[PDB]
């Protein structure tokens, strides 16, 4: 007769029509949806909020779980809700879904035994859903797991009885494992919401995963957000230039929570005839603002609702009944109050539970019980409990710690903490911060970023210049502007580093960085900077090749690797080069500085003051049409001494040049990685006359060419010179036989100065090993690696070469194959 799908279309129109869909919006107003605007959705590269379960560019395997993360504030469940709607309303998936089944994980216990009858508690009103129906059939529905990080309690990721059959009831948290890793209900599809610290518990039950950031608002956004939230525009161009003046704080409105913290406030100033103050700078600083406004008006019973807070915390409870709040002395006064300012919600959905608008705020409130004027008041236990998910990581706990112990403070709540216990939290945090600053170890604790928001917030240079002092090394990811202000403020306050690396991700080739630039320019600690593996684009060089012009630089190494760097960069980091005396070492590897840009580069490394000694340019498209420049180089820069031109097509016709200006005795040269560039036997001559002329070459490396015999031949006429000063020889698959043994032995035995031998995979043969055995007991001088490596021997030769590491130990390893 009548179908139900229908109906439950109406429901969900119905019900999800407001962003808090709660009570206590100051008055119990109805936010209406219609307010929402939209953030981005970046696949981990744009994508819609359709086409996120369709089959991609390849192999065209359809996606059953898609991933959305983003940190706290950013609007996860309000997109969630907003699918619920448009999907309702028809423009949503009207086609590939009949039913859409939201599930709030803040409401699902981990310790109940239940069957799958969230199917049922998600339906309409009416009790008796036909559940065997359509309603079963396996590809037309889709869960919406929201909140996955706001599971209360242990989460046991590793179980047995996975608990198929919808209808068998089983514990909460098996139920949710089976329907993540499929084993419940194969085929249907399931968005989860999670904070990116939380993938740590589900990367193990997602297996196959779309994964997709979500992003906060645009300058353009944030302004929007005013002027819709503020019905009058004459008021809402004030509120928007309040904030736009304080950088700060505008860079900060990026996450929709903060700019909404800030948008209540201000309101409530409008309202009251108030000059609409806000100087916030620091995350802390904006929630004491709002509750200081908020309470001060209450605050009578502070230290029962920061118990309140602090108890949710500790023992996993973020739904409070009547009962909770009777037994903290909250009830039938001041719990009205703040259901009044929106501080507090009733949830007043078809139940009788109580929470706080936002965890923020819940943590917020337990981190000052700990400083007020009861599971434990004890700072150590807490931050020995911080890299855990049973009890909710604590990292706004600990973050607005270090926020509310400072010493400039003012009246309205801050004032209500007391001295001697934040003169003890401020020295168990330094504490804190020494020893995982130290400990440089893959984790979950801070991981060198999470220490600079702490830092940050924390505004006391006599503190952090002192904290910093326990970071020699800095190793950080920036993505977004927030990573930016507060690294910037960090590493600014820092006198003791000695190497930097920054991993820029998908916000250069912009100015985004230059402000962290600029800070790093003025170091006089710096000495290695590593700005490797990331999209530098020339835009992004030219900025770096000013900065490194300052008089006060002092970067010594720098290291440029595959940055996707152009020939036009080369003009600016020339300049660099002939100005800047202090930088030694660059590796510009990787790049496509073709042959042009090394007809650049070249100028400034000919010219005076240029003191670069080790030079890396492999992998740069070079042909032999560079190698006249490049000679020109050996020649004239005395200072120049390591030169790794490998992977490249410098043949035997370009070798030729760099050896005929190698070969003259003033060449400083002393290693040369000739490795990959496809030279043959034919060359070898040319190798050979600079190893008996040149005596400063000390290392040379051929591996990847192909000699063969000859070109073995040749390179021992040169080897065995009286004047020949090379140690190491390295030739790994140089396509050698046999009847190249005779001259390897020669090298042995009459080599004075060869250390090290790298013979390696070629078919250099068991008997040919056998003969080197016997000759490298006769006074060998070489005491390093003979190779012969990836090759492999029968049992006979491998003995040999067992006893002959027994019987002379003056060789360092012999390196046998097994
Ligand atoms: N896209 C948006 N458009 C308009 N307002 C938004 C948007 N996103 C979030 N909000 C603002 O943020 C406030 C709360 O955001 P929200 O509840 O989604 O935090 P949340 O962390 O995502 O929730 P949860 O605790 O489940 O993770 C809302 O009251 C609203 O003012
Ligand atoms: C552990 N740590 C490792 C290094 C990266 C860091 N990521 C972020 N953390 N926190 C917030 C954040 C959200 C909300 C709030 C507010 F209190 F206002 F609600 C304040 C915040 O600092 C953000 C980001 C990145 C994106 C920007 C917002 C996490």
């Amino acid at each position: 007769k009548k179908d139900y799908r229908k109906k439950y279309r109406k429901y969900v129109r119905s019900r999800f029509q407001c962003i808090e869909d709660r009570n206590a919006r100051l008055g119990e107003s109805v936010s209406l949806n219609k307010r929402y605007t939209r953030l981005r959705l970046i696949k981990e590269s744009p994508i819609k909020m359709e086409l996120l379960f369709d089959p991609d560019d390849e192999h065209s395997e359809p996606v059953h779980t898609v991933v959305f993360q983003g940190a706290a504030g950013i609007g996860k469940t309000i997109l969630a809700r907003k699918m619920m709607l448009d999907w309702a309303s028809g423009t949503l998936y009207q086609d590939r879904f009949d039913y859409l089944f939201y599930i709030h994980c803040r409401e699902v216990s981990l310790v109940t035994q239940r069957s799958l009858g969230d199917l049922i508690m998600s339906c309409c009103p009416d009790p008796n859903p036909p559940i065997h129906k359509i309603v079963r059939k396996p590809s037309r529905i889709l869960f919406l797991m929201d909140g996955f990080d706001e599971l209360q309690g242990a989460f046991d990721e590793h179980i047995g009885p996975l608990c198929t059959d919808w209808q068998k009831a089983e514990r909460g948290d098996i139920l949710l494992s089976s329907l993540i890793r499929k084993k419940l209900l194969p085929e249907a599809s399931l968005l989860i919401t999670t904070r990116p610290v939380a993938l740590e518990k589900l990367q193990h039950l997602l297996d196959h995963p779309r994964h997709v950031e979500i992003l906060g608002f645009s300058e353009a956004k944030r302004k929007e957000y005013f002027f819709k939230y503020f019905s009058d525009e004459a008021q809402a161009r004030a509120a928007f230039s309040l904030i736009q003046e304080n950088e700060v704080l505008f860079t900060m409105c990026f996450i929709p929570l903060v700019c909404w913290i800030v948008c209540t406030g201000l309101k409530q100033q409008m309202e009251s005839g108030k000059s609409l103050a806000q100087t916030s700078k620091t995350t802390t600083a904006v929630y004491v603002f709002f509750l200081s406004s908020l309470l001060q008006p209450l605050c009578a019973h502070l230290w029962g609702l920061c118990s309140l807070a602090a108890d949710g915390i500790w023992n996993q409870k973020i739904l409070f009944e009547e009962s909770d709040l009777r037994n903290h002395g909250l009830q039938k006064a001041d719990v009205s109050a703040f259901l009044r300012m929106n501080l507090f919600q009733k949830e007043v959905d078809c139940e009788k539970f109580y929470s706080f608008i936002h965890m923020t705020f819940q943590e917020f409130f337990a981190a000052m019980y700990y400083l007020l004027e009861l599971p434990s008041r004890d700072v150590t236990v807490l931050l020995e409990n911080y890299g855990k998910f049973e009890k909710g990581y604590l990292i706004f706990v600990v973050r607005f710690l270090f926020g509310l112990v400072n010493q400039e403070r003012t009246s309205y709540l801050e004032k209500k903490l007391s001295c001697k216990i934040s003169q003890q939290i401020r020295l168990e945090l330094l504490k804190w911060i020494e020893v995982k600053a130290k400990a440089k170890k893959l984790q979950i604790q801070p991981s060198q970023l999470e220490l600079f928001y702490c830092l940050y917030e924390m505004q006391e240079e006599d503190f952090v210049q002192r904290a910093m002092d326990y970071f020699p090394k800095i190793e950080i990811n920036l993505s977004t502007r927030m990573d930016h202000m507060v690294s910037s403020f960090c590493i600014e306050n820092c006198h003791r580093v000695e190497s930097l690396s920054l991993g820029f991700l998908h916000n250069l080739t912009s100015s985004f960085c230059r402000g962290l630039f600029s800070v790093l320019s003025t170091s006089q600690s710096l000495t290695e900077l590593d700005l490797s593996d990331n999209s530098l684009g020339d835009p992004g060089m030219r900025v770096l090749c000013e900065t490194l012009q300052h008089p006060g630089c002092n970067i010594r190494r720098l290291w440029l690797g595959r940055c996707g760097l152009s020939h036009e960069c080369c003009f600016d980091i020339s300049l660099v080069l002939s100005s800047n005396q202090k930088l030694v070492e660059l590796d510009l590897s990787d790049n496509a500085l073709g042959d042009f840009g090394i007809r650049l580069l070249c100028v400034g490394l000919k010219h005076l003051l240029c003191n670069l000694k080790k030079l890396w340019l492999v992998s740069c498209c070079l042909t032999s049409a560079c190698c006249q420049d490049l000679a020109s180089v050996l020649s004239t820069s005395h200072s120049l001494t390591r030169l790794y031109v490998g992977e490249n097509a410098l043949g035997d016709s370009g070798v030729a040049i760099l050896c005929e200006k190698a070969k003259n005795p003033q060449c400083n040269l002393q290693k040369l990685g000739l490795v990959n560039s496809g030279l043959t036997s034919v060359c070898c001559s040319a190798l050979s006359s600079v190893l008996s002329t040149n005596q400063n070459l000390t290392h040379l490396y051929l591996r990847g060419n192909t000699l063969g015999d000859k070109g073995i031949k040749l390179l021992c006429e040169g080897l065995l010179h009286p004047d020949c000063k090379l140690q190491v020889l390295e030739l790994d698959n140089c396509n050698l036989t046999s009847h190249c043994c005779w001259d390897l032995s020669t090298l042995l035995t009459s080599s004075q100065s060869l250390r090290k031998l790298s013979l390696g995979n070629n078919d250099l043969g068991d008997l040919g090993v056998m003969m080197f055995c016997e000759v490298l007991k006769q006074q060998s001088c070489l005491l390093q690696n003979l190779g012969l490596s990836e090759m492999y021997f029968n049992y006979e030769t491998k003995s040999a070469l067992e006893t002959l590491q027994e019987e002379k130990p003056e060789l360092t390893v012999v390196f046998e194959p097994s």
